[PDB]
């Protein structure tokens, strides 16, 4: 059902491989639903090639964005399992702090910060 378990590690290692040769300049990022989410939709896709110098903020913005949501619905998003200490942070360093052994940067999002 989730990435990791539709991809083997070595798939996985494999496809960050082909995005670091083909779009060099891309932080690879995978978003999901919480599994217990029943107010927020699912999004159209789950690997997204991110620009490495936008910030935690502006990517939560660019969810927003693509679930087509308004202005009162919550969003939380997670990052390697955990709340972000900071929205200010470009993504570039937050991948090389919060990576996935795959190289994968693993995303979650809820309506509840209880997640
Ligand atoms: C055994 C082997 O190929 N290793 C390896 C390690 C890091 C990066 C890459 N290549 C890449 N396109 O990121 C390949
Ligand atoms: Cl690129």
């Amino acid at each position: 059902k989730t990435f990791k378990q539709r991809r083997t590690f070595e798939q996985r290692v494999e496809d960050v491989r082909l995005i670091r040769e083909q779009h060099p300049t891309k932080i690879p990022v995978i978003i999901e639903r919480y599994k217990g989410e029943k107010q927020l939709p699912v999004l159209d896709k789950t690997k997204f090639l991110v620009p490495d110098h936008v910030n935690m903020s502006e990517l939560i913005k660019i969810i927003r964005r693509r679930l087509q949501l308004n202005a009162n619905q919550a969003f939380f998003l997670l990052v390697n399992g955990h709340s972000m200490v900071s929205v200010s942070t470009p993504i570039s360093e937050v991948y090389e702090s919060e990576k996935d052994e795959d190289g994968f940067l693993y995303m979650v999002y809820a309506s509840q910060e209880t997640f």
